[PDB]
């Protein structure tokens, strides 16, 4: 229907993104996202409501939660992250991505702004049940050693650099598996594990709740396992998840009770990360000064994946300031 | 916003070819790609008068000219080839590939099925008239060295491995210029000439008149020069000309005469040519077995260039004909 | 221990072989690839003697069969074809490979310059029954098909576009499997079959018998079955093979027949083909001019395999044949 | 001939590193990759002694300040790093690197592990006397945002992520221009100011001398400029600077004084990074399963740059410790 047509929505979120890297501004690249995301996704034909973004409407003045976008067609709830990783992006840090997923109505988990236990693993073949978050780290990634054919040697478990995960870290380790650490971007380091090159095999750690839905968008495509569980420590967050529907606190949901449905996931990278390159500037001796964006475009129902790197004309004796919409 | 959903009917089309691959079939292969080309159409929502279809009139019942395909929305000009070299498909040389083009009502030159005699370069720099027919084929190849920069013996130029050809060949070899020669097709043979690393400067060489102005679109839109002209050997071959809007028969069209305006431009590799790569069978053990197609969709106002490698996820137990519908 | 210095010579060859690429001569073509390759052999730390190759002395090659070659080292013998595609490396075709192999004295069957039936598959696990010359088109080929899970038609079989083909090619394809045919040279055809990403899986074939050899040579590191027999029409072909004691006449050759103990192979792509990518001249604004080749060099104690994109400085506003020397 | 061979013992040290990796003990990494250099070193036909190593005869055993290396052939001096982010490596991190450099005697700066101020652009487009230490970071980044003929904006200047880098950021990101922090590897940091999809123009920083002088082999070898001072700062480490031919401790060298002559660099990726990808395991239905190497060789002499992709074939069924000495 739309499928390829979102990538460009992403491509001009990653450019404007890239305007604002490495110049260590959270707020100026938050919102040069969010301008030109939201820019380019009012030019899609859909009927589309914005189910997971930059917050409820008080707070962001743009693709806040309930928000009417596209321009007419299907009707979809849609769930982005216009620049994931911010921090990154602003620093010049690795796994900064711009995200967006569209489900049919009511497809994508109705989550709040609250941190999530998750574990990922990759593969098509006949993983389920093989990840389970009430299981031990040894078991789990006994199993994944076993369905992979490797010596748990092999594997390589990506998760966050934070003390919160200091425990998988050791437990990961004295049972025999390599452990490497990201600074931020668990959305890229979930994926990663269904990506082809990557040299990830496993995610275990806690990150944001939308970051996790986004991630398991993307795994309903790629093929993959993902449970994952939203946690509090604070009775704000348990009220903030009960005005969502939300009246299970403690439930693991799989992959499907993630992303249900025709879900179409595409990503372009901003900085070179897990998942995707970044953006870069070419000047050819054919075509002249360019842009180069990386992207990605999925479909759950097709599976068909594609691969994009598109070229953006560009003068570059002007700021790069005009990539942002 | 037409451009992007042109890259599945491309898709679909080299699929479908490489069915019919390296089975000696002429009319399975190109009458399989049609069939697919025109079905991806029809599911498509754009309105296609055809400006270059396949049979003239009599040869096929649905691939003529002035057939409305897709589904509604702008009645753009739909120019095709559904697949060029299609002996060369049906055992597997070099240079097969499934093309379609379109543009704003006669952004085209609407072309007959007679001979062209074509010369091309390519790269948006500054070259303005740089070649001619008429002049002669060193100086051509001099003014071309000059503008890249180059010695003679550097520049490498194509043509069609025709007895028609023998001259130029031996006077560009004369002239101690490397020359190579394909038996394929011309599209991807002049494309190539702006392609990054394809290895081949210039096309000088006669084929057809649909081919000449499809590889004419792909020029605008990656920023190159060509000039053409049409030849006749019996009259009917000058009946089809004045009866379309020609007097001036020996005309000298340069690359703004055969296709100008905003133009979208969408190639897939059938066989591996020097343009694009053609479709593999590869198996993932994260994805398991899928069929890659190598893309490329352009368009001339943005310049902008995107390269699509597709997974097509297909189980290899079933007969390859399954690509066919 | 000379494993990677070999992939110099082929390098340098492939480059003064690229000099004359489509120049129509082919002597001065095979003179330039012989001139280079010898004297890089020269200057490669090794007791070499030239035990394959075609010719004698002053009879077709400049380095031939008993020739004393390197500047010290081990004693070591060679088999080569300097360009087992100087027929289309002047006729600008694809598959021209330069070529090169090594072993311990003895370590290659001596081969009485015959031609040679050839069935090769790639595959780690392959059996060495897997494929058989006794054995019908269609057996080999639902064999083959069985062991990588595929159904026949999936399944691209390689050929010549010669004669002498016509019936494997009909039979072949009577299987519902796709062939495809090259004019050019059966080394990179039949290396092709253990190569990542060429669309082929088996290749059936006769052709001459150092290349025989080479391509068992190289599928020795990469993996797969192979086997060959040498065609004796006359009597002066068979007192040739008496001439060296080879007893039985119709005895089938497998890859440890065809070259055993320690195997180094290295290749460098002339021109585009199934197995390398051709030499091209590069312009870059922060490196400069180059000309790129593309290397594979392996080892079959080890079984190490190397992939090498060189860039080679050049300033190509001069005479192109300075790679020559 | 002595060249290339230079790539297998980085690979070695890169693959017994990758042992280690995520593994959280940098000692055991370190040693691996120190006793994995070594050994295949010592393989190696010259007549090499260390000037740049692991420390003087009294804190390191093997690779030691003054140790003959090689079993016999030219005369080199060498400069190492086995492993290049001891901490990065224990924890997964971006740009841990292998590293083998070769020159003729007093070829290279005889650097102590001291700090080291640093200032590199890349170029081979005659770029000289651009950067100066003593100049402000706003007059060298104008001068060579001027160079590359593009806006002050564009210019992505990369420095590690320190306290001690608040100034440069600070400053670099007032003129305009983007600034990206990595959190180790400054050799990485330095070359990829010359290296093709590097998305990096600048590199600004103090870290390793050594690393400083192998940064600086490699842009000999690549082209750029750099200038670079030493920081004696404590009095041992004076008293140490005088014992080697120092006294002119606030000297600022050029590219030339660090690395200069016939000079072959080599390095391996252990992770991804800014110059080279990392190991990775690869697990093809063809090919069987392996772990990739990307390598990288160089001369100063031929400006010949080799980019290497080696498979090294692997049951990963044993333990990962089987890729170690
Ligand atoms: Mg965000
Ligand atoms: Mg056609
Ligand atoms: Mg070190
Ligand atoms: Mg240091």
């Amino acid at each position: 229907k739309v499928a390829l047509e979102a990538v460009r929505v992403t491509e001009l979120a990653a450019l404007a993104s890239w305007s604002q890297m490495g110049r260590g501004d959270k707020i100026a690249a938050d919102q040069a996202a969010v301008d030109a995301m939201r820019k380019a996704l009012n030019e899609v034909d859909i009927d589309g409501t914005v189910v997971i973004g930059e917050g409820e409407l008080d707070e962001a003045p743009m693709l806040y939660i309930g928000e009417k976008v596209g321009a007419g067609g299907c009707e979809v709830d849609i769930a982005l992250d216009p620049l994931e990783g911010t921090t990154i992006t602003s620093k010049g840090g690795a796994n900064a991505l711009t995200v967006l997923a569209m489900a049919d109505k009511g497809g994508f988990l109705n989550a709040p702004d609250v941190y999530m236990q998750k574990i990922a693993v990759g593969g098509i073949n006949a993983p389920k049940g093989i990840v389970d978050l009430d299981d031990s780290v040894t078991n789990n990634l006994k199993r994944i050693a076993e369905f992979k054919g490797v010596h748990m040697s092999a594997l390589v478990v990506c998760t966050m650099d934070r003390p919160r995960h200091e425990h998988i870290i050791k437990e990961a380790r004295e049972c025999g598996a390599r452990v490497i650490l990201i600074n931020d971007g668990d959305v890229s380091g979930v994926i990663a594990t269904a990506t082809e090159n990557s040299g990830i095999d496993v995610y275990i750690g806690t990150g944001g709740a939308p970051e996790g839905v986004l991630a398991a968008a993307a795994l309903k495509c790629l093929g993959g396992q993902m449970q994952a569980r939203l946690i509090f420590n604070d009775e704000e967050e348990i009220k903030r998840a009960h005005r969502l529907g939300i009246t299970d606190l403690n439930k693991k949901y799989d992959i499907d009770d993630l992303a249900s449905g025709d879900i179409v996931f595409a990503a372009t990278g901003v900085t070179d990360g897990n998942m995707l390159q970044g953006v870069k500037r070419v000047n050819s001796t054919r075509r002249g000064s360019y842009a180069v964006t990386h992207s990605v475009v999925m479909r759950s129902t097709t599976k068909t994946v594609r691969h994009i790197t598109a070229e953006h004309s560009f003068d570059f004796k002007e700021g790069i300031e005009k990539f942002m919409s």
